[PDB]
Parts: C-alpha cells; sequence; structure tokens
C-alpha cells in the first residue's frame, strides 16, 4: 500500500522519473500484458471504471505508453521504447486490413443509416431509419483513400487484453465494445459485446439487436476510437522528433513520425457530424461538403463493414467535449513539416480545426476560469430544436455534460488538467497572445484550488458543478459572467496531480520563454505537487505510486440492474444467461474468482465501501512524464 517515500530529500526530478519509469517497465511488476506486452488499464483487475475489468484497456494506455517512452528517449538517449511503444499500437489496437474487410466498399455518398440517440438505456434497440432519413456525404475520405488506401489508421477504444470475456481465441488481446446505448448507459449498465461480431456469443443475432432494430442482421465488424488517445500519441511523438533530433538521432524515430502524421490525418474523420448532417440545422438536414465539419475533436468517429459480404459504413460524431481537444496536435498536423498530411488537403483542414478548438475553449471558460463542457449539433441526440435561450458557438448549441450524464462527463475534474495541459504545451511551443488570457486566467484559478497543508499532503479538485451558460459566441471572450463552477469535493487523485503538474511546469516554462519573467509560483506548485504525490503515495510493493481509495460505487457490482429488452434472450462466452432481471456481476461471474472478490462482496454485505489499492497505468505515467517536464526545463 502508500507509505512515505524513502527516497532522499533533494533528489532530481530526473532521478524520480528514471526510477519510476523502471518501476512501470519491471515486467515482475505486471503493468503489461506478458504475451504482448499490453499496457493494460492497472495492474488489479478488479475495477470499474471506464473500463469494467482491469486488465481490459483502452487506446487511452497505449497512447500513454508511447509518452513514457518519448520522455524516456529524451532524459536518456535510448529510442528504442518508441519504437516498441508504436509497434505494441499498431499490432493490436489499430485494426489491420484482415480486421476491416470490405472497406473499400464504403461509400462517402452513402456513409450510413440513421438511428436516433435515447436518454435512457431501456429506450434502446434504436431503430434503424432506411430511406426516412436522408443523411448527408463525407467529404474527407477520398483524399485520405488518394494517399493511404482503403483502410482506417486510427485506435479502436477498448482492448480485451488476455481475452477475459472469452469473445476471442485462448488469451489472445480482442477488440471489444461496451457503451452502446446513449447518455445514461454507466459502465456499470452496459453488456459487454465482440466488435467483430459472427453471432457466436449472445443471441440469434449476437448482440446486435440489443442496440439497434432492424428487420435483418448480419455478421459484421465495427470499431471506435476516442480521438484524445491518438491526440496525445502524435503529442507524444512531437516530443521524441524534436528530442531525438537535438541529439542527432532523428532516424531512430522517423518511421513513427510517418505513422503518428498518417493517424493524425485520419482524425479528420472526428471533426464531422454523426451523420453530416449541417452544423446548425437543428434538424435532419444532410449536408454536402464541409458543412457538416465542427472541425473540433468530437467524442468519435465510428466505422465497420460486413463479415462475409461486402458493405460498409461511418460516422462522425455530433458532440464535442473540452476534455477531448488537443490543439497541440492539431498545430502539429497544421504546420510541423515532418508531420505534414500526405493528403492534399490535410494541412488545410487541420489549420482551421486547431484554431477552432483554440476559440472553443476560451467560449467556454467560466467566469472563475475553469473551462466548461462543450457543444452539440444534434440536441438530445435527435437534431431537436434547441430549447429557448440556448448559447451557441458556431451553431452548436452548449451543452454542460457532453455525451454522458451518468455521472455528467464534465463533472470530472481531471479533464481540466489533461486539456489544458495540451494548450500549454501549444503556448510552449508558439508564444501565440491570442491564448495569454484563457491560460492565465485558468492558472490563476486552478491554484487558488490547490491545497498544500503543513502536514506535507495535498489536495486538489475532484468534482465540479456547473451553473448558467458562456455568451453565445461572436469571435471575443466576454468574460461569461453568468457561466460558474464550483468544486464540490477535493482530493488526492496521483495521475490528475500528475497531469496538473505537468500542465504548472510548462505553463512555467512557456512564461519564462515568452513573457520576461518566469512564474516561480507555477514552477513551484508543479514540484509541489509530485513532490508530494510521491512522497505520500510511495508503493511499499516496489511498483511506483499508489492510491488506497473506498469504492462506495461497488455495490453497483450487486445492485445494479442492467436492461435487456423483454423476450431476448443469449449468453455470454462463459455460459453466463443475458436475459431480464440481471445484474451487473450476473454477466461477468468470472469476477467471483477474482482475488478482490471476497473484499468487495463481504463489504457489501456489511453495508460498507470496500477499500482497494490501485496501479492504473495513465497515473504511473501522468506522474513520471510530470517529473520528466520538471527535469527538462527546470534541471537543478
Ligand atoms: O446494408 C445494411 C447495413 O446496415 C447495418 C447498420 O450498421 C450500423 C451502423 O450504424 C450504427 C449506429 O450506431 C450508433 C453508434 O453510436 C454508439 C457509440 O458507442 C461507442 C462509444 O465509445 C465511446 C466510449 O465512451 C466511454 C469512455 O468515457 C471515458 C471517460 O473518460 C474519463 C477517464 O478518466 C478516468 C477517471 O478516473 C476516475 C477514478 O476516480
Amino acid at each position: 500500500g502508500p507509505t512515505k517515500a524513502p527516497t532522499k530529500d533533494g533528489t532530481s526530478y530526473k532521478d524520480l522519473f528514471l526510477e519510476l519509469y523502471g518501476k512501470i517497465k519491471d515486467p515482475k511488476n505486471g503493468y503489461f500484458s506478458p504475451d504482448e506486452g499490453i499496457p493494460y488499464h492497472s495492474i488489479e483487475t478488479l475495477i470499474v471504471e471506464a473500463p469494467d475489468y482491469g486488465h481490459v484497456t483502452t487506446s487511452e494506455a497505449f497512447s500513454y505508453y508511447v509518452w513514457l517512452e518519448a520522455m524516456y528517449g529524451n532524459l536518456t538517449g535510448n529510442w528504442s521504447g518508441v519504437e516498441t511503444a508504436w509497434k505494441v499500437m499498431e499490432d493490436w489496437i489499430i485494426p489491420d486490413s484482415t480486421e476491416q474487410p470490405g472497406m473499400s466498399s464504403y461509400n462517402p455518398n452513402s456513409p450510413a443509416t440513421y438511428a436516433d440517440e435515447y436518454e435512457d438505456p431501456s429506450y434502446y434497440p434504436s431503430e434503424l431509419k432506411f430511406d426516412t432519413v436522408r443523411v448527408g456525404s463525407d467529404p474527407v475520405h477520398n483524399d485520405l483513400v488518394s494517399a493511404y488506401g482503403p483502410n482506417m489508421y486510427l485506435m479502436h477504444w477498448l482492448m480485451d487484453v488476455d481475452n477475459w470475456y472469452g469473445f476471442g481465441t485462448g488469451t489472445q488481446a480482442t477488440f471489444i465494445n461496451t457503451f452502446q446505448r446513449g447518455e445514461q448507459e454507466s459502465t456499470w449498465e452496459t453488456i459487454p459485446h465482440p466488435s467483430i461480431e459472427e453471432f457466436k456469443y449472445g443471441g440469434p443475432n449476437g448482440f446486435l439487436d440489443l442496440f439497434t432494430k432492424d428487420r435483418s442482421y448480419a455478421r459484421q465488424w465495427r470499431y471506435t476510437n476516442a480521438p484524445d488517445a491518438e491526440g496525445r500519441a502524435i503529442q507524444a511523438v512531437y516530443w521524441a522528433n524534436k528530442w531525438a533530433k537535438e541529439q542527432g538521432k532523428g532516424s531512430a524515430v522517423a518511421s513513427v513520425v510517418s505513422k503518428a502524421a498518417k493517424m493524425g490525418d485520419f482524425l479528420r474523420n472526428d471533426m464531422f457530424d454523426k451523420y453530416f448532417m449541417k452544423i446548425g440545422a437543428q434538424d435532419k438536414t444532410p449536408a454536402t461538403g464541409y458543412d457538416s465539419a465542427h472541425y473540433l475533436m468530437a467524442w468519435y468517429t465510428s466505422w465497420g463493414g460486413g463479415i462475409g459480404a461486402s458493405w460498409a459504413w461511418k460516422i462522425g460524431c455530433s458532440h464535442a467535449h473540452f476534455g477531448y481537444q488537443n490543439p497541440f496536435q492539431g498545430w502539429v498536423s497544421a504546420t510541423q513539416s515532418d508531420f505534414a498530411p500526405k493528403s492534399s488537403n490535410g494541412k488545410r483542414d487541420w489549420t482551421t480545426s486547431y484554431k477552432r478548438q483554440l476559440e472553443f475553449y476560451q467560449w467556454l471558460q467560466s467566469a472563475e476560469g475553469a473551462i466548461a463542457g462543450g457543444a452539440t449539433n444534434s440536441w438530445n441526440g435527435r437534431y431537436e430544436k434547441y430549447p429557448a435561450g440556448t448559447s451557441t458557438f458556431y451553431g452548436m448549441a452548449y451543452v454542460p455534460h457532453p455525451v454522458y450524464a451518468d455521472p455528467g462527463s464534465n463533472q470530472w475534474f481531471g479533464f481540466q488538467a489533461w486539456s489544458m495541459q495540451r494548450v500549454m504545451e501549444y503556448y510552449l511551443e508558439t508564444g501565440d497572445s491570442s491564448v495569454k488570457n484563457l491560460i492565465k486566467k485558468w492558472v490563476d484559478w486552478v491554484m487558488s484550488e490547490i491545497k498544500l497543508y503543513d502536514d506535507g499532503t495535498f489536495a486538489i479538485p475532484s468534482d465540479l458543478e456547473w451553473s448558467g451558460q458562456p455568451d453565445t459566441w461572436t469571435g471575443t471572450y466576454t468574460g461569461n459572467p453568468n457561466l460558474h463552477v464550483r468544486v464540490t469535493s477535493y482530493g488526492t487523485d496521483l495521475g490528475v496531480a500528475g497531469s496538473l503538474a505537468n500542465a504548472l511546469a510548462t505553463y512555467a516554462a512557456a512564461t519564462e520563454r515568452w513573457e520576461g519573467k518566469l512564474d516561480t509560483k507555477a514552477r513551484d506548485m508543479a514540484a509541489e505537487l509530485v513532490n508530494r504525490a510521491w512522497y505520500n503515495f510511495y508503493c511499499s510493493e516496489g511498483k511506483g505510486v499508489v492510491t488506497e481509495e473506498a469504492r462506495a460505487d461497488y455495490k453497483r457490482f450487486f445492485e445494479q440492474e442492467v436492461y435487456v429488452p423483454a423476450g431476448w434472450s443469449g449468453t455470454m462466452p462463459n455460459g453466463d444467461k443475458i436475459q431480464p432481471g440481471i445484474k451487473f456481476i450476473d454477466i461477468r461471474t468470472k469476477y467471483r474468482q477474482d482475488p478482490y472478490y471476497d473484499i468487495v462482496y463481504q463489504a457489501y454485505l456489511r453495508g460498507e465501501a470496500p477499500v482497494l489499492n490501485y496501479h492504473r497505468f495513465w497515473h504511473e505515467v501522468d506522474l513520471a512524464v510530470a517529473m520528466g517536464v520538471l527535469a527538462t526545463y527546470f534541471p537543478d
């Protein structure tokens, strides 16, 4: 568990980085799968967050792995880690040609069939509306095909690394999905299913008719990205390239740079309305050309096609969260020669996008300084009319919690750190004064909310509450006097503390570079966060840092009803019956063999929250990269 670090006082941030790096990479510690070398969500298996099992992982984890290795190359001159990390990503979570059969049959003039989204999972399956609803046209596909051929070079968002659900073979890493039934489907409320749907498992039509209603069903494959992962990966590779070339070792990462540029080009798919409807339509009004482009990183792009028959489809997404933007990666794709898109229009599109993203952050900045949630081009996920008085951004409606409501997607303070960290890197590398007010207001805000205790502990915001709306955007920040944040709780989340330290140190470095005076308070706060995270949460088992958390939410293992339509029946691969009346655990009965099951169940029987220790991959990496940023800009 967490203990006071034995580390000698005054240990350099470089030395801290290299110690923590070593512990992350040590095979005995178990952060990576023995067979593929894929980073798990966490060492521990019983954990329920975005993934619902700890050895399920996400494209996020793959991106953090690349970032870790880039910093290692910076500090040691050894670039093999970057090569290895990108290879693991490309080999596993980026679907290859055999895994995207028939994508060459995609028709950009008939991209997909329309379906409503709904406010509760019990409304699903959602009817596919063939020939009742016309959709718009995809203006980027052919430009990408001309450069790269038929397939998407993006990461699917979720992978069952040791085939725990059984949808794949042996213990092989397997593409899966969970979330599918709208904004109120929490992680506790999903029915896990295979991305490659061969009807082997589930019901007669596999899992398909839990989610979509149609006259017939065909075997099919489907992937969905999370563009913050790709963005982070590319961001990392910008730094790998910069640092490697400083060392005269740019050739070691040149191939990875080319792949990152390509991935960046494919992220243009995330810039479009779900069904290529006109931005601002407030109706199901199909667009052509770029009239469906919001030029933000929306929550996903998804694509799919047939197995055993040749057909394909693609959707964007109408919802954008500030937390998923990355104007740094955008600027890299737009402006950096080595990352120049191979397609004819990628550079232009990215130039438009990174600037639009920067406006988005400004529009969303509350009176206090925290960044509010985002916007949608599809009110209620059904292209409904905006309510009276709705504030807008280029025709998109403000929403405080884009995409998901259980919990509200902008309650989590962590998005402030993850996303504004990218804005700091953008300011550092450009000195663009257009974002100075944004970043200074956010820094002064966040630093007013960090608590440093005389006993050497710390607290940072954990949960946020929002009221009001920004003013409608006309190109200039108004101060948004009626958009308000309140911090409702604080905590010691190690990864957020690291990300925040990263943001503050990067900002400090930028102030030194551009402003003629270093913000030493920002520098020092970054140092304090790293120091206090490391010192108070050092893992006694030598695995890095570790949390100790009461998980009151884990009563949902046993209490959460999972919606199944009346009359539907099927089985999970292990034989668990999927039918009305199931709870979370009932379709995941292998959890009863987890080494921490008894602790969680016995706590439940006592009416108590169980207390668990976790080593999340992204926690370890966000802290390590923060140590590295300090080492880079503030050595000694
Ligand atoms: O010719 C016949 C063809 O007909 C066939 C029809 O084919 C169908 C095609 O269209 C189908 C329409 O389907 C709609 C698809 O939309 C659903 C998308 O669902 C997948 C979305 O995946 C995204 C998952 O999102 C959840 C991830 O959120 C994580 C939040 O991040 C926060 C992480 O921070 C950790 C916090 O830690 C807290 C610890 O205290």
